[PDB]
């Protein structure tokens, strides 16, 4: 029975290797990675792979791995798929731990924009969790952490992390992770999956998918929001993505908003992540 080697980049940046039967569905690999991680609250997570065009795709746990990765390497990342609007409601500390690790990457990468003060506050909770109580013996007036806090590091940001770190004496890792998440969950781009698109007039926009609904970023002063409730139906055809917006009370007919995606695969990918978010956040 022939087995394919799988390599998974974990959220701590290390590599898990395992084997699965070559006709295995994605769930099989996902279950192995989750067991390795001691993760029971698996519903928020998934594996990604890079397609022939270098786009990130979610591995569908219901479909054969080989029919998704196709001609590519059996190389994956472990990621947060559904960012919980209220991490305090998660049943386990280890779930919140992996959620923190994902968010740290979202921040360092620039995917999750963040004010100077919030970068320093998030950094201080990471340091408290990882190193425990502030120690001057480690940190001098010229200290620079091994920890990556932001897309661009400044001495001012390193200093502010240390100042806030001093204030967290006695805080345990679970406590510091909860405080991290209480701050992170309020950021305007928390758990927003951005897709490049054009409106019906050809103007370049971003479509954001998240817990609350579908976001349209256009002029930066014109941000349209469609709560999952107001979204009646989602469709794709060729390079186009369509959402049907329910009529206001007393309106006879739904409105259709059409978008142009870069290609047919980008349209399909957007449609699938919308359906998945809509189902997930309709059961939450
Ligand atoms: C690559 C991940 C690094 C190194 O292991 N760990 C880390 O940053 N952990 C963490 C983050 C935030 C909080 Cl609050 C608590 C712990």
């Amino acid at each position: 029975p022939k087995s394919m080697q799988c390599k998974v980049i974990l959220l701590d940046g290390s590599e898990y290797t395992c084997d699965v039967e070559k006709r295995s569905r994605g769930q099989v690999l996902f279950d192995k990675v989750c067991e390795h991680l001691n993760l029971l609250e698996k519903d928020y997570f998934g594996l990604t792979y890079r397609d022939a065009e270098n786009q990130k795709n979610w591995l569908d746990p219901a479909k054969e791995i080989k029919k998704q990765v196709r001609s590519g390497a059996w190389h994956f990342s472990f990621n947060v798929k559904f960012y919980p609007p209220d991490p305090a409601q998660l049943s386990e500390d280890i779930t919140r731990y992996y959620l923190c690790l994902q968010l740290r990457d979202d921040i360092v990468s620039g995917r999750l924009p963040c004010s100077f003060v919030t970068l320093a506050l998030l950094g201080s909770y990471t340091v408290q969790s990882e190193l425990g109580d502030y120690d001057p013996d480690e940190c001098g007036s010229d200290y620079i952490s091994e920890f990556r806090f932001a897309p661009n590091h400044t001495k001012e940001l390193e200093d502010k992390v240390i100042e806030l770190h001093k204030s967290h004496r006695g805080m345990t890792p679970a406590e510091a992770e909860m405080h991290f998440l209480e701050n992170a969950k309020k950021l305007s781009m928390y758990g927003v999956d951005l897709h490049h698109a054009k409106d019906s007039e050809g103007v370049e926009i971003m479509l954001g998918v998240c817990a609350s609904g579908l976001l349209i970023y256009r002029d930066r002063l014109r941000i349209n929001r469609f709560a999952w409730p107001k979204v009646l139906k989602i469709s794709y055809k060729r390079n186009n993505f369509y959402i049907k917006i329910r009529p206001g009370e007393f309106e006879q007919f739904e409105s259709t908003i059409g978008f142009k995606l870069p290609n047919h695969r980008a349209a399909k990918r957007l449609w699938k992540v919308c359906v998945e978010h809509h189902t997930f956040f309709r059961l939450l």
